[PDB]
């Protein structure tokens, strides 16, 4: 609703990850452009680009989302508007999750300070 | 509701973290016992203990939640019931979050595959 009409840029090296995020934002009325790479996100973020936000995966080979953001910010300064850039951390989350299960934990608590989530994590009682 | 009446054990080295989680579970009717340490979680998890679940912080000095879980599982096998053990990953999440902000990202997307969360992360439009 509120992000209806806006143009997001979704950067991830993983096609399934792109597909999920872009379908979610497509649902909310955003129109979405993807990019498989930091190098390509910078190509698409040039001097006059018209993007309203950007969902940037932090774990990519060759150039990770942290560098491609340092670059986007320096791109913007040498061109002087703040492109809001939000990190997609599912790569890190999945890795700690395997690390949990692997020492015999029965799962993890997403959003670890939100009540409804601590409930949702405990259905070893039904 | 569903976890009303059950006895959780909340293991964390951080008093504020303990206070939050235990107050959330206290709200839901659980009665809660804490522990500041892996060593103390194992003391409280002995041969006949009566706990129904356990929220285990993965980052503690001296003995981290991963080891104290390997120990709890070996404690249980040498005593042979599966104590459901859920990991609290806020230590890792906070660290990647600083790592995001520090290269000039405007935030991160919690629960990176849930739609309502990708919306909630974008209020650079209001
Ligand atoms: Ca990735
Ligand atoms: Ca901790």
């Amino acid at each position: 609703s509120l992000l209806f009409g806006k143009k997001i840029l979704v950067v991830d090296d993983n096609v399934v990850n792109r597909r999920v995020a872009a379908g979610a934002l497509k649902n909310f009325g955003a129109d979405v452009k993807c990019a498989d790479s930091g190098k390509a996100a910078l190509e698409m973020l040039q001097f006059p680009h018209k993007f309203d936000a950007c969902f940037m995966d932090i774990q990519m080979p060759e150039m990770d989302g942290f560098e491609a953001t340092r670059r986007i910010r320096e791109m913007e300064r040498t061109a002087n508007f703040h492109l809001p850039i939000l990190a997609m951390t599912a790569d890190v989350i999945h890795a700690t999750y395997e690390e949990c299960l692997k020492c015999g934990m029965d799962g993890y608590v997403s959003k670890p300070f939100e009540e409804e989530n601590l409930y949702q994590a405990v259905a070893k009682f039904f």
